[PDB]
Protein backbone atom coordinates (compact mmCIF):
# COMPACT_ATOMS: atom_id res chain seq x y z
CA UNK A 1 0.00 0.00 0.00
CA UNK A 2 1.00 3.57 -1.16
CA UNK A 3 3.80 1.64 -3.31
CA UNK A 4 6.63 3.96 -4.77
CA UNK A 5 6.97 4.27 -8.73
CA UNK A 6 8.62 1.33 -10.69
CA UNK A 7 12.42 2.09 -11.82
CA UNK A 8 12.88 3.22 -14.97
CA UNK A 9 16.77 1.92 -16.05
CA UNK A 10 17.27 -0.29 -13.20
CA UNK A 11 21.32 -0.66 -13.68
CA UNK A 12 21.95 2.67 -14.57
CA UNK A 13 24.03 2.28 -11.27
CA UNK A 14 26.15 -0.09 -12.35
CA UNK A 15 26.87 1.12 -15.71
CA UNK A 16 28.20 4.39 -14.02
CA UNK A 17 30.90 1.96 -11.89
CA UNK A 18 34.39 0.88 -12.50
CA UNK A 19 34.06 -2.70 -14.21
CA UNK A 20 36.55 -4.21 -11.32
CA UNK A 21 33.49 -3.06 -8.72
CA UNK A 22 31.06 -4.49 -11.13
CA UNK A 23 32.79 -7.99 -10.47
CA UNK A 24 32.26 -7.39 -7.02
CA UNK A 25 28.73 -6.55 -7.18
CA UNK A 26 28.71 -10.29 -9.32
CA UNK A 27 30.53 -11.92 -6.91
CA UNK A 28 28.69 -10.40 -3.66
CA UNK A 29 25.25 -11.52 -5.24
CA UNK A 30 26.29 -14.79 -5.84
CA UNK A 31 27.72 -15.39 -2.21
CA UNK A 32 24.66 -14.46 -1.08
CA UNK A 33 22.36 -16.82 -3.61
CA UNK A 34 24.56 -19.70 -2.55
CA UNK A 35 24.39 -19.18 1.07
CA UNK A 36 20.90 -18.34 0.99
CA UNK A 37 18.27 -21.74 0.21
CA UNK A 38 18.68 -22.54 -3.40
CA UNK A 39 14.99 -24.07 -3.46
CA UNK A 40 13.64 -20.27 -2.34
CA UNK A 41 13.10 -17.14 -4.09
CA UNK A 42 15.40 -14.93 -2.35
CA UNK A 43 18.15 -16.89 -3.65
CA UNK A 44 16.68 -17.69 -6.88
CA UNK A 45 16.72 -13.44 -7.46
CA UNK A 46 20.57 -13.28 -5.83
CA UNK A 47 21.83 -15.78 -8.85
CA UNK A 48 19.98 -13.65 -11.57
CA UNK A 49 20.80 -10.51 -10.41
CA UNK A 50 24.84 -11.37 -10.24
CA UNK A 51 24.30 -13.10 -13.53
CA UNK A 52 22.53 -10.06 -14.74
CA UNK A 53 25.85 -7.85 -14.01
CA UNK A 54 27.87 -9.61 -16.72
CA UNK A 55 25.53 -7.61 -19.58
CA UNK A 56 27.48 -4.53 -17.95
CA UNK A 57 31.31 -5.05 -18.28
CA UNK A 58 33.98 -6.63 -20.49
CA UNK A 59 33.97 -9.72 -18.24
CA UNK A 60 36.23 -13.06 -18.89
CA UNK A 61 33.74 -15.71 -18.73
CA UNK A 62 35.08 -18.58 -19.30
CA UNK A 63 38.14 -18.13 -17.13
CA UNK A 64 36.07 -16.07 -14.43
CA UNK A 65 33.12 -17.75 -13.46
CA UNK A 66 35.03 -20.61 -11.84
CA UNK A 67 37.81 -17.90 -10.25
CA UNK A 68 35.22 -16.00 -8.74
CA UNK A 69 33.59 -19.14 -7.45
CA UNK A 70 36.57 -20.83 -6.09
CA UNK A 71 37.15 -17.21 -4.03
CA UNK A 72 33.52 -17.33 -3.59
CA UNK A 73 34.03 -20.97 -1.45
CA UNK A 74 36.73 -19.72 0.23
CA UNK A 75 34.76 -17.60 2.22
CA UNK A 76 30.97 -18.28 2.08
CA UNK A 77 30.94 -21.26 4.98
CA UNK A 78 33.31 -19.73 7.18
CA UNK A 79 32.49 -20.64 10.69
CA UNK A 80 32.36 -17.35 12.89
CA UNK A 81 34.14 -17.23 16.08
CA UNK A 82 31.87 -14.94 17.56
CA UNK A 83 33.38 -12.80 20.72
CA UNK A 84 31.65 -13.31 23.98
CA UNK A 85 23.17 -17.59 17.39
CA UNK A 86 23.12 -17.44 13.40
CA UNK A 87 26.33 -18.24 11.25
CA UNK A 88 26.95 -15.51 9.92
CA UNK A 89 26.74 -16.33 6.23
CA UNK A 90 25.74 -13.04 5.72
CA UNK A 91 29.04 -11.18 7.09
CA UNK A 92 31.20 -13.76 5.18
CA UNK A 93 29.98 -12.54 2.18
CA UNK A 94 30.55 -8.86 3.17
CA UNK A 95 33.72 -9.95 4.44
CA UNK A 96 34.39 -11.68 0.82
CA UNK A 97 33.02 -8.50 -1.09
CA UNK A 98 35.56 -6.35 1.35
CA UNK A 99 38.57 -8.96 0.62
CA UNK A 100 41.92 -7.69 -1.02
CA UNK A 101 41.41 -11.24 -2.31
CA UNK A 102 38.56 -9.79 -4.27
CA UNK A 103 39.67 -6.49 -5.32
CA UNK A 104 42.51 -7.97 -7.13
CA UNK A 105 40.90 -10.40 -8.77
CA UNK A 106 38.22 -7.97 -9.61
CA UNK A 107 40.96 -6.30 -11.74
CA UNK A 108 42.51 -8.94 -13.43
CA UNK A 109 39.07 -10.48 -14.83
CA UNK A 110 37.71 -7.12 -16.73
CA UNK A 111 39.38 -7.07 -20.57
CA UNK A 112 41.00 -3.57 -20.90
CA UNK A 113 41.20 -0.93 -18.42
CA UNK A 114 39.42 -2.51 -15.37
CA UNK A 115 38.61 1.86 -14.22
CA UNK A 116 36.83 2.20 -17.40
CA UNK A 117 32.68 2.22 -16.73
CA UNK A 118 30.00 0.91 -19.11
CA UNK A 119 28.78 4.60 -19.58
CA UNK A 120 32.10 5.30 -21.16
CA UNK A 121 32.33 2.47 -23.30
CA UNK A 122 29.07 2.19 -24.85
CA UNK A 123 27.10 6.49 -24.09
CA UNK A 124 29.55 8.59 -24.94
CA UNK B 1 33.67 -31.71 3.17
CA UNK B 2 37.46 -30.20 3.38
CA UNK B 3 35.94 -27.18 4.91
CA UNK B 4 38.48 -24.60 5.72
CA UNK B 5 39.57 -23.20 9.34
CA UNK B 6 37.20 -21.37 11.76
CA UNK B 7 37.15 -16.99 11.55
CA UNK B 8 39.51 -15.98 14.38
CA UNK B 9 38.16 -12.44 14.42
CA UNK B 10 34.97 -12.32 12.45
CA UNK B 11 34.55 -8.34 12.60
CA UNK B 12 38.70 -7.27 11.93
CA UNK B 13 37.48 -6.41 8.37
CA UNK B 14 34.52 -4.02 9.98
CA UNK B 15 36.97 -2.74 12.71
CA UNK B 16 39.51 -0.98 10.06
CA UNK B 17 36.21 0.82 8.19
CA UNK B 18 35.36 4.34 8.27
CA UNK B 19 32.21 4.25 10.76
CA UNK B 20 30.02 5.51 7.60
CA UNK B 21 30.67 2.77 5.87
CA UNK B 22 29.81 0.66 8.80
CA UNK B 23 26.29 2.22 8.55
CA UNK B 24 26.12 1.01 4.72
CA UNK B 25 26.89 -2.63 5.70
CA UNK B 26 24.20 -2.49 8.22
CA UNK B 27 21.65 -0.91 6.29
CA UNK B 28 22.84 -3.81 3.27
CA UNK B 29 22.30 -6.53 5.57
CA UNK B 30 19.16 -5.44 6.90
CA UNK B 31 17.68 -4.42 3.48
CA UNK B 32 18.83 -7.94 2.16
CA UNK B 33 16.42 -9.60 5.88
CA UNK B 34 13.63 -7.66 4.49
CA UNK B 35 13.48 -8.57 0.90
CA UNK B 36 14.15 -12.26 1.75
CA UNK B 37 11.51 -14.58 4.04
CA UNK B 38 11.20 -13.21 7.53
CA UNK B 39 10.70 -16.73 8.65
CA UNK B 40 14.06 -18.54 7.15
CA UNK B 41 17.14 -18.88 8.21
CA UNK B 42 19.25 -16.36 5.98
CA UNK B 43 16.69 -13.13 6.64
CA UNK B 44 17.29 -14.17 10.14
CA UNK B 45 20.91 -14.51 9.79
CA UNK B 46 21.22 -11.24 7.37
CA UNK B 47 19.01 -9.03 10.45
CA UNK B 48 21.61 -10.57 13.11
CA UNK B 49 24.28 -9.35 11.05
CA UNK B 50 22.94 -5.64 10.52
CA UNK B 51 22.31 -5.78 14.35
CA UNK B 52 25.83 -6.77 14.94
CA UNK B 53 27.20 -3.96 13.02
CA UNK B 54 25.80 -1.38 15.98
CA UNK B 55 28.65 -2.48 18.48
CA UNK B 56 31.46 -1.25 16.30
CA UNK B 57 30.32 2.37 15.57
CA UNK B 58 29.31 5.26 17.64
CA UNK B 59 25.89 5.00 16.03
CA UNK B 60 22.72 7.09 16.87
CA UNK B 61 20.38 4.28 17.60
CA UNK B 62 17.15 6.09 19.15
CA UNK B 63 17.28 8.15 15.67
CA UNK B 64 19.44 6.23 13.38
CA UNK B 65 17.00 3.15 13.47
CA UNK B 66 14.19 4.54 11.53
CA UNK B 67 15.75 6.65 9.47
CA UNK B 68 17.98 4.01 8.08
CA UNK B 69 14.68 2.50 7.37
CA UNK B 70 12.62 4.42 5.86
CA UNK B 71 15.30 5.22 3.49
CA UNK B 72 15.48 1.15 3.01
CA UNK B 73 11.73 1.32 2.42
CA UNK B 74 12.37 3.66 -0.43
CA UNK B 75 14.33 1.22 -2.54
CA UNK B 76 13.41 -2.48 -1.53
CA UNK B 77 10.16 -2.96 -3.17
CA UNK B 78 10.95 -0.38 -6.16
CA UNK B 79 9.24 -2.78 -9.22
CA UNK B 80 12.80 -2.87 -12.04
CA UNK B 81 11.61 -2.11 -15.15
CA UNK B 82 14.23 -4.64 -16.90
CA UNK B 83 15.14 -4.01 -20.26
CA UNK B 84 14.95 -6.62 -23.59
CA UNK B 85 12.09 -13.06 -14.74
CA UNK B 86 12.91 -12.58 -10.64
CA UNK B 87 11.82 -8.98 -9.34
CA UNK B 88 15.69 -7.94 -8.57
CA UNK B 89 15.24 -7.04 -4.93
CA UNK B 90 19.05 -8.11 -4.31
CA UNK B 91 19.75 -5.60 -7.41
CA UNK B 92 17.28 -3.11 -5.41
CA UNK B 93 19.48 -3.42 -1.85
CA UNK B 94 22.58 -3.10 -4.04
CA UNK B 95 21.12 0.11 -5.31
CA UNK B 96 20.27 1.50 -1.89
CA UNK B 97 24.01 0.72 -0.53
CA UNK B 98 25.69 2.51 -3.26
CA UNK B 99 23.17 5.34 -3.21
CA UNK B 100 24.12 8.90 -2.41
CA UNK B 101 21.44 9.26 -0.12
CA UNK B 102 22.73 6.80 2.51
CA UNK B 103 25.72 7.89 1.36
CA UNK B 104 24.81 11.30 3.19
CA UNK B 105 22.44 9.66 5.67
CA UNK B 106 25.91 7.17 7.07
CA UNK B 107 27.93 10.14 7.70
CA UNK B 108 24.73 11.82 9.63
CA UNK B 109 24.22 8.98 12.08
CA UNK B 110 27.54 9.00 13.25
CA UNK B 111 28.93 10.72 16.58
CA UNK B 112 32.02 12.55 15.60
CA UNK B 113 34.37 12.57 12.84
CA UNK B 114 32.57 9.39 10.72
CA UNK B 115 35.87 9.00 8.68
CA UNK B 116 37.25 7.44 11.99
CA UNK B 117 37.42 3.88 12.55
CA UNK B 118 36.69 1.61 15.17
CA UNK B 119 40.72 0.19 15.89
CA UNK B 120 41.51 4.02 15.84
CA UNK B 121 38.72 4.83 18.57
CA UNK B 122 39.70 1.41 20.44
CA UNK B 123 42.66 0.10 19.24
CA UNK B 124 45.20 2.97 19.41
Amino acid sequence: QGHMAPIQDPVAFIKQMPYHQVVKELALSRCLAQVSDSDKAFSLDAARTANAMREWMPFDIESGDEKINVLIDKYKSRINEFHSKSQGVTLNCLRLYHSPELDKLSRQLIAGNPDRTWNQDNAK
